[PDB]
């Protein structure tokens, strides 16, 4: 059961905006997503220092990256506070108005596209290596949907009845840009990891696949 919707008009902007730059350090996305990520640790931890049982859907707290890379995809997984259907409609696809709208106006000029977290739309650097994007999130005491949206002007949202449960939290899955493969790499992602990101207060995971021999 597939809704659809329509961005903001200025959301929309940004996104064909970062999509179709030619920033030659778009590795700053990792760092991004993991600090919304991290936000999203914090708000749950937050609940949860309150009601501990908030955390009895998915006792861990983690952000874990998952390169697949015969998909050529790279998830991002966090167990934080996850996001409800409204959230998702409301939070991804109409908020943040104001926040795209100042850092359009700082990029005309002359910023730096690795500031754009300082205008709180950092999501959006996804798009410099993505050119479609699957968000999936559980929030406790609602179901599990997935948000879809190729940067033009429409998303979806529908019941996920097809990724592995989370448990509580959310994945991005990135549709990664055919010259951008390098991201699916164990050792790239260890560099960016180690090289953005040492201040974070939760494991950041890397999952990879080996073979035996
Ligand atoms: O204040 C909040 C509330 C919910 C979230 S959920 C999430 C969203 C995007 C993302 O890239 C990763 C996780 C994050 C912060």
């Amino acid at each position: 059961k597939v809704e659809t919707h329509e961005f903001t008009a200025e959301i929309s902007q940004l996104m064909s905006l970062i999509i179709n730059t030619v920033y030659s350090n778009k590795e700053i996305f990792l760092r991004e997503l993991i600090s919304n990520a991290s936000d999203a640790l914090d708000k749950i931890r937050y609940q949860a220092l309150s009601d501990p049982s908030q955390l009895e859907s998915e006792p861990e707290l983690f952000i874990r990256i998952i390169p697949q890379k015969d998909q050529k995809v790279l998830e991002i997984r966090d167990s934080g506070i996850g996001m409800t259907k409204a959230d998702l409609v409301n939070n991804l696809g109409t908020i943040a108005k104001s926040g795209t709208k100042s850092f359009m106006e700082a990029l005309s000029a002359g910023a730096d596209v690795s500031m754009i977290g300082q205008f709180g739309v950092g999501f959006y650097s996804l798009f410099l290596v993505a050119d479609h994007v699957q968000v999936i999130s559980k929030h406790n005491d609602d179901e599990q949907y997935v948000w879809e949206s190729n940067a033009g002007g429409k998303f979806t949202v529908t019941l996920d009845e097809t990724n592995e449960r989370l448990g509580r939290g959310t994945m991005l899955r990135l549709f990664l840009k055919e010259d951008q493969l390098e991201y699916l790499e164990e050792k790239r992602i260890k560099e960016v990891v180690k090289k953005h990101s040492e201040f974070v207060a939760y494991p950041i995971q890397l999952v990879v696949t080996k073979e035996v021999e």
